[PDB]
């Protein structure tokens, strides 16, 4: 505080729900980047590895972040993405 | 310390140089995975932006990352890279 904050969310999907589980980080994506808080988000897929994608976001403040987690978007798209794959989320502070 | 190290690398590239650029990041992946101090690394393409990948990386703590950037594969690998886009990295402390 009231430091940008920066998460990498590291998501594990299979290959029948993969693009679904892409598509809906894509939507979250564009979602996001509509808030004023929201700095930085993009959705990155694994060149190496094919079920693996990660999201990558940064926020503005603590505060933002909250309330970011408190949107219907947010709770759509990453309601969707926990029912198709596996999502372990990284908060790190600048 | 004796924390780990999260380094999130954004790369900017255009079309004529995306793929060379990716094949050298995913060789860097290969070679800097066999390090012992380090704990993950992979190449990322932007699912939204083309010209946009990231190189996700942990490193057990700033000593062993310190020896990375001395080996000869950084120097090749990151050499190639910046050759052909443009590198930014951010470091963030567990």
């Amino acid at each position: 505080a009231n430091s940008m904050i920066r998460l990498n969310v590291f998501v594990r999907v299979n290959e029948t729900n993969r693009e679904k589980a892409i598509e809906a980080a894509k939507e979250l994506t564009a979602c996001s980047l509509k808030e004023e808080g929201c700095i930085a988000y993009d959705t990155f897929e694994s060149s190496t590895r094919r079920d693996v994608f990660m999201i990558c976001e940064t926020w503005q403040n603590a505060e933002v972040l909250a309330a970011h987690e408190k949107t219907a978007h947010f709770a759509q798209y990453v309601g969707i993405i926990q029912e198709l794959a596996e999502m372990k989320l990284e908060k790190f502070e600048f």
